[PDB]
């Protein structure tokens, strides 16, 4: 079944595969290693700008941030682009989102205030919606190096899971929040070649994408069937075989997602 698949992908891939899509009125969950640590990489990016959006006034989205060339750390499509200008806390979650800039999330953390430039308010946030699991432990680009087996900047697939159902299909933001944050996952620019290559058309997929050392690959999202039923997947890997260097392999998540999507048809 499943299982055989999913562990078949590993062989062929030579990697590490973790699935979780949460159960529902009619469906059961589907999981595999669901409960095994994986870096966050980048989707963490999507949970922070909840964070950010829930603790604050939607003015705030309209404040500007001032930043220098030696601030720009990590990789930053957007905010590359805008040193002279500044970005408002509202471009920062649309590039932290959309484009995966990792100056905008670092940026955003220290908008969150408190020790580890943010971090620790992050994983708080975390905490406040009933995820005991994940830890962030540091900013861009250095959560995404840890060596495979260190707990730092991880969570698991179950774990990231049950987030994002709260925040996109739950009450965890109010509806003008949560609205923003499932537009700007709604438009993301990074995520074709991952979970929407492994769902038909005529569903729609919202997504944040994570990539990093040791061949990391991940996409959490939201989908909803061509009759409105909506889905969490949250789909993680890595090639720790191959050591730092190792490619990420996008097809083994759009194949995973295949898999997921015959049983959700
Ligand atoms: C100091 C110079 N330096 C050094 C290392 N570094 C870094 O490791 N970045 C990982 C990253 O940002 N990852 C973010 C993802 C990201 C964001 C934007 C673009 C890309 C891309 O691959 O094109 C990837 B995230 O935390 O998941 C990363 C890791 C592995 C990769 O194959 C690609 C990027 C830097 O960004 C960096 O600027």
């Amino acid at each position: 079944a499943l299982a055989d698949r999913f562990a078949e992908l590993e062989r062929r891939y030579d990697a590490r595969l973790g699935v979780y899509v949460p159960a529902t009125g009619t469906t059961a969950a589907i999981e595999y290693r669901a409960d095994e640590r994986f870096a966050f990489c980048s989707t963490f990016k999507a949970p922070l700008v909840a964070a950010v959006l829930h603790q604050n006034p939607l003015t705030h989205l309209d404040k500007l941030i001032t930043y220098t060339s030696d601030d720009i750390r990590s990789i930053s499509p957007v905010a590359q682009q805008h040193v002279a200008t500044g970005m408002t806390i509202g471009q920062l979650c649309d590039a932290a989102i959309r484009y995966s800039d990792g100056t905008a999330a670092n940026l955003l953390l220290a908008d969150l205030g408190g020790p580890g430039g943010g971090t620790a308010a992050f994983t708080g946030y975390l905490r406040s919606l009933g995820d005991t699991v994940s830890r962030l432990d540091a900013e861009e680009p250095e959560l995404a190096r840890d060596p495979p087996g260190d707990e730092r900047d991880t969570t698991t697939p179950h774990a990231i899971a049950l987030v994002l159902q709260q925040l996109v299909l739950g009450n965890a933001l109010p509806p003008d929040k949560r609205a923003l944050l499932t537009d700007w996952m709604a438009r993301n620019t990074t995520g074709a070649k991952r979970i929407r290559a492994g769902f038909p058309a005529d569903w729609k997929v919202i997504d944040k994408t994570g990539t990093g050392d040791y061949g990391r690959a991940n996409d959490i999202a939201v989908v909803w069937s061509p009759t409105g039923v909506p889905y969490v997947v949250a789909v993680m890997s890595d090639r720790a075989g191959g050591g730092y260097d190792a490619e990420p392999r996008e097809a083994l998540l759009a194949e995973a997602a295949t898999c997921v999507a015959g049983v959700l048809a």
